[PDB]
């Protein structure tokens, strides 16, 4: 692809962290920790999964960035509107307010309703996410194999505006604590 131009420098946001996730001084990588990371509540915290959004938001033009996920067995990636919810269970759909893929139990999947399976011949290390928002476009692209397509969302109704989307997963196993960090331009 040839979106590596519209490269965005993406912060995590604290106060939007699940209360058990460590996330670094720069902002850059976040973690599974073992415990409660004795941080307050508050409304903004997803609550029931290892999620944490991106500070920026989107509401016009073209943004790319890229994630390294590798050695993890499980996570999310992509955008959400800012306004999704946060308490309680709930499925990652673009109903829902979500343009996401991701790794589960050896297989890749991007999260439509129902989700879709995809074709990685070259299990990724690092992925690049691509927005045009006024196209309606979430692109995500696999690094690891000279940036091969791995899925586009198209004709997508944000309804709102978007902030990057990520989540560490599940760590059940101890094959998993692994951070997501995000890739220098
Ligand atoms: C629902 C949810 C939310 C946040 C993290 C997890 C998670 O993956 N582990 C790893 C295993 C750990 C344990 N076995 O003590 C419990 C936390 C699960």
């Amino acid at each position: 692809h040839h979106h590596h131009h519209h490269m965005v420098h993406i912060t995590l946001d604290r106060n939007t962290a699940n209360s058990w996730l460590i996330i670094s001084k720069d902002r850059r990588q976040v973690r599974m920790g073992d415990t409660h990371q004795n941080v307050s509540d508050n409304k903004e915290r997803f609550s029931n999964y290892p999620m944490v959004l991106g500070a920026q938001r989107f509401s016009s033009g073209k943004m790319y960035w890229e994630v390294d996920v590798t050695q993890k067995e499980a996570w999310d990636l992509g955008v959400c509107r800012d306004s999704v919810q946060r308490k309680g269970q709930f499925s990652l759909s673009p109903e829902n307010g979500f343009w996401t893929i991701w790794l589960w139990q050896d297989s890749y999947e991007a999260g439509t309703s129902p989700q879709t399976t995809l074709h990685i011949q070259v299990p990724p290390c690092q992925i690049g996410i691509f927005v045009d928002y006024e196209a309606g476009v979430v692109s995500f692209y696999n690094i690891t194999d000279h940036g091969s397509l791995i899925y586009t969302f198209s004709e997508c109704v944000f309804a709102g505006p978007l902030r990057p989307f990520f989540n560490v997963g599940f760590n059940y196993s101890g094959g998993n604590a692994a951070p997501l960090k995000l890739c220098p331009l």
